[PDB]
């Protein structure tokens, strides 16, 4: 398996322990559970793709293997990928993003926290839509991870959609991305949604909540609504073989 440490470490080989990962979806482990991160916190250049098989290079082989667990293995494994974030994210990097967005649903959700307080850090960087989808899907790929309903962020991810006074560059997308954001993870809270009435200071982040979400949002005002997140965007994608 420990062989597999043994091995000349150029890249070459390292693609036979790129492609014996996905040899080990075969496990469910079990102990390779130190190795893991034995020749990751190593720290390579090659980087977390969906590549050429469906299996990771090498960190999100680890999140579709060991299923969910452990966690307690993936809150270091948690400082050995925010490490990298920090600078593996520009406006072109939308490449470790897609790799931060794909290590981001697998793993989800979940007690974790600064994943949770550094993810914030990546979002509230104000000029980071330059990539547009990357930013966009930190709004699909945070809310489909159920862990963002345990909400402290709300009243900061209030003060991340009116920051941007609709037009960053989502931006009829701010519109959906923020409709998908509340729903699934929303209320049994009033006073983050009283205020929007006021953010109409805008007209695309309205004129999106003005026929979809503030109408099931004239509409969950006295009653909520459960499902209806087999609407906005769907895409929950099973594993088999």
């Amino acid at each position: 398996g420990i062989i597999l440490v043994m091995r000349s470490c150029p890249p070459s080989q390292l693609d036979f322990y790129f492609q014996q990962l996905g040899s080990l979806i075969s496990i469910v482990k079990q102990h390779i559970r130190p190795h893991v991160e034995k020749i990751y916190g190593v720290i390579r250049e090659f980087f977390p793709i969906i590549k050429l098989q469906i299996t990771i290079i090498s960190v999100i082989e680890s999140i579709s293997k060991a299923l969910e667990g452990e966690f307690k293995r993936f809150v270091p494994e948690t400082l050995t990928f925010f490490l990298d974030i920090l600078e593996n994210d520009q406006s072109n990097k939308r490449i470790v993003p897609i790799r931060i967005l794909k290590s981001l649903v697998t793993f989800g959700p979940n007690l974790e926290d600064y994943s949770h307080l550094i993810m914030p850090i990546v979002v509230r960087m104000t000029e980071y839509s330059a990539g547009s989808l990357k930013k966009i899907s930190i709004i699909t790929l945070g809310r489909l991870a159920k862990n963002i309903n345990l909400s402290e962020m709300s009243s900061r991810i209030v003060q991340a959609l009116v920051r941007i006074l609709n037009n960053g560059d989502r931006e009829l997308t701010k519109a959906t991305m923020n409709t998908l954001s509340l729903l699934l993870l929303q209320l049994g809270t009033d006073f983050v949604v009283f205020v929007p009435v006021i953010n109409k200071a805008l007209l695309r982040n309205r004129i999106q909540h003005s026929v979809y979400d503030q109408l099931v949002n004239k509409l969950l005002n006295n009653e909520c609504l459960p499902t209806n997140i087999i609407f906005d965007k769907e895409n929950e994608v099973p594993e088999r073989k």
